[PDB]
């Protein structure tokens, strides 16, 4: 049905790509997202980091607030998605 | 919203270098519906900035009046984040 590959998502990514530091991310993402949406994105990213650190689901749920349903969905993206989490994890390590 | 865990997400977003990498990363982190709502707000924001009517905006983007009103609220009383990115995309263009 619905698909993310479109001209409009392309333009949204152009906007994201011009953000230069964390302050500009708060400025932009607070305008475009609700607090709950941005917190949900941050929670998934934290869950992905802990799954890659081989932590248990209880450890993950305690630290991140995530339910098993949310953890399972990140886990599925992690193991069967685009390798996008691992892409940014490596690049962040290079950085320092 | 200002936490070390949100900082961490933003460090990740900042290491993306092109549209292909954004598709890679955001398709893993967001659902289809989430990414499409964000893109919809961003197009609404653009058309609002260009003084298009709610009518013309709904028809072009499918956004509800509630959606359009929220984006408008953001343009009026927010951080000027939309404005910041619009300006830079125009200069890349020029």
């Amino acid at each position: 049905g619905k698909k993310i590959r479109t001209e409009e998502v392309d333009h949204l990514f152009e906007a994201i790509l011009c953000l230069k530091n964390k302050e500009e991310c708060y400025t932009f993402f607070e305008d475009v997202c609700t607090i709950n949406e941005l917190l949900s994105l941050s929670q998934r990213f934290e869950v992905a980091k802990m799954l890659t650190d081989k932590r248990t689901y209880l450890d993950i749920s305690e630290k991140t607030g995530a339910s098993t349903a949310t953890i399972s969905r990140v886990n599925r993206s992690l193991n069967y998605g685009n390798d996008g989490y691992e892409m940014v994890f490596s690049r962040m390590k290079e950085k320092e």
